[PDB]
């Protein structure tokens, strides 16, 4: 029809975003059948009822019942979720990280469930599709100058909180994104001391739910597997350590990464994993998760009523005797109304190949 009447910039991000057909490759790659069940019928209820059969796996995980109790639990999960393994038998589900890429698979299925829902759409004629589909966001997305300081200061941000331990590829910022999500400013705890610029990084198909639903925490009937400090919002201080959770490929090395204003409050200082420190808070706003490396206060600024904790980052001095020790920080809050987005990072992932 028309022209489109967005920036070429947030064209392409409506672009990378949206691809349908992108989303079917992650999820063949998961081993999901896009042809028994395809994601353009997928529903919440078939999401809530593949839940509820991994619950059913972690309580025989949990009472020791590898027998025919966890095969037929498996068998009901594969049949509500169906697979893809060729002519192969479904794997026994019997760790805690069988359990969690499971999990992440529902996860995934559920923001997907958004993205087609948002992509489904009518008033097909007047507005340009791209500006449909950035309509229905209910998100704000405005390019920002390369030139402009705003860019200089997530640039150093991304680079010198680039992880040592993560040599694995580096990272280069490709493009920058100003994010303002309908109705999460009129929410947000500005009352909360401790306001902190945090990364969060997550699956390519997972954006259109992030961006236009914020980002949630798990619902009740989801098991609390992979949870290391409870169901909540977790964000981190080092960009690589956010960026590994975007799952960048060889083939597709390009993800995105969000900058949100989160509000800490008081910090409850954790060292051992716990996955029911939400209950120890009592009067405290958010689980802070002790690493080895952290960056010092030294090279912190402020950017907008939030500090930014700019590297390079050095050694905390923290060690766990009686378990394992972070590498690096992590921070949970237990709420969406402390964190609002603020910045969509377009980054390429070179890796070490
Ligand atoms: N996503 C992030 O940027 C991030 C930063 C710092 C610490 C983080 C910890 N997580 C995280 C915590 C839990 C899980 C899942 C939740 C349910 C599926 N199994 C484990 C996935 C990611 N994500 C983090």
């Amino acid at each position: 029809g028309p022209e489109s009447q967005l920036d070429l910039r947030v064209q392409e991000l409506i672009k990378l975003i949206c691809n349908v057909q992108a989303m079917e490759e992650m999820m063949m790659e998961m081993k999901y059948n896009t042809k028994k069940a395809p994601l353009g019928k997928l529903t919440v209820a078939q999401i809530k009822a593949g839940y509820q059969s991994l619950k059913k796996i972690e309580d025989c995980i949990r009472a020791g019942q590898h027998g025919r109790a966890l095969m037929e639990a498996c068998n009901e999960f594969y049949t509500r979720i169906p697979h893809d393994f060729g002519l192969r038998t479904p794997p026994l589900i019997r760790t805690q990280k069988e359990l969690s890429e499971k999990i992440q698979l529902l996860e995934a299925l559920g923001d997907i469930e958004i993205a087609i829902k948002l992509v489904k759409s009518e008033r097909q004629g007047l507005e340009h599709p791209l500006d449909q589909h950035y309509r229905n966001l209910h998100c704000a997305l405005r390019p920002l100058d390369h030139e402009s300081y705003e860019f200089k200061v997530i640039s150093q941000y991304l680079q010198s909180t680039h992880a040592p331990t993560h040599s694995d590829y580096t990272m280069t910022l490709l493009d920058l994104f100003e994010v303002e999500k309908d109705g999460e400013k009129e929410a947000f705890r500005e009352d909360l001391h401790n306001r902190m610029l945090l990364w969060h990084g997550s699956r390519m198909s997972n954006w259109v739910g992030i961006l236009s639903h914020g980002l949630r925490i798990a619902p009740p009937e989801a098991p609390i597997t992979g949870y290391m400090f409870g169901k909540g919002i977790y964000f981190a201080d080092m960009s690589s350590k956010s960026a590994n959770y975007c799952f960048a490929s060889r083939l597709k090395n390009t993800g995105l990464l969000l900058l949100s204003e989160v509000a800490l409050g008081q910090c409850n200082e954790l060292l051992e994993a716990n996955p029911k420190a939400e209950g120890l808070l009592q009067g405290k706003h958010s689980t802070k998760g002790l690493g080895k490396m952290a960056p010092s206060s030294a090279h912190f600024v402020t950017l907008n009523g939030s500090t930014v904790p700019l590297g390079p980052a050095s050694d905390t001095g923290i060690l766990n005797p009686d378990g394992y020790t972070l590498n690096y920080n992590e921070y949970i809050v237990y709420n969406p109304n402390q964190v609002r987005m603020r910045y969509l990072l377009k980054v390429q992932f070179n890796f070490l190949q």
